[PDB]
């Protein structure tokens, strides 16, 4: 579902980069974030696809996948991104092993749902 | 989705009991501990629905829907819950905005999922 697009996304774009952000404190607006987030990325490729995924004690965690065809000018993540931010970046190879196990990383706290 | 059944569920049994379930440690079976809480409830009243979540620092966080039509031995899900959890048990009423508030606030954790 968001799976399925983001296997055909992975496979139909150059560049799939994770990105993982930890901040030390909650205060902020992730919407806001996300958003001029989501707008830099835009305006840098505007074919490009962004997954997004904030976890939910101390500080702030989100997960990124950012599909685009044009290489990321990795401090501009940065100036996007909380001031202060621990981030990561890692391009994840074309295979498919790798971006599932991103996949499931990145939805981890967002399952356990069940009804009987 | 689980919402509709949610709703559908609030309003043709005549109990919907609301437990949250905290742990100060983390050590344990979710699986087994839901399993076995669940063939309770099955035993308890086999047209019972169970709704869980489980969210995830120093402990284990459960909140259960429960829809049921005979009342609950409370002492019974402690029973089958950890050892030293604090339990909190609630009726929920039937009306819709306060089934939707404690379906809203289970459900917490889960969203912030977001791809474009």
């Amino acid at each position: 579902g968001d799976l399925k697009k983001v296997l055909n996304f992975h496979f139909s774009y150059i560049y799939t980069y994770f990105i993982t952000i930890t901040t030390n404190y909650k205060y902020g607006d992730t919407e806001k974030i996300f958003r001029k987030f989501r707008s830099y990325i835009y305006n840098h490729d505007k074919n490009s696809h962004v997954f997004s995924i904030k976890e939910t004690s101390n500080g702030l965690h989100y997960h990124i996948l950012v599909f685009t065809n044009k290489k990321l000018d990795y401090s501009r993540v940065h100036k996007h991104m909380p001031s202060h931010s621990d981030i990561r970046i890692e391009l994840v190879p074309k295979s498919i092993s790798d971006i599932k196990n991103v996949y499931k990383y990145m939805l981890k706290t967002k399952k356990d749902i069940k009804m009987s």
